[PDB]
């Protein structure tokens, strides 16, 4: 199974951010096609 991508806190960047939402995003994709 596709990892989960921790949540950032304590002032994550927006460039992070955006980091997590393509990792949120191919996690979405790839756990659905698992």
């Amino acid at each position: 199974p596709p990892k989960k991508p921790k949540k950032p806190g304590a002032n994550a960047t927006p460039e992070k951010l955006a980091a997590y939402e393509k990792e949120l995003a191919a996690y979405e994709k790839e756990l659905a096609a698992y």
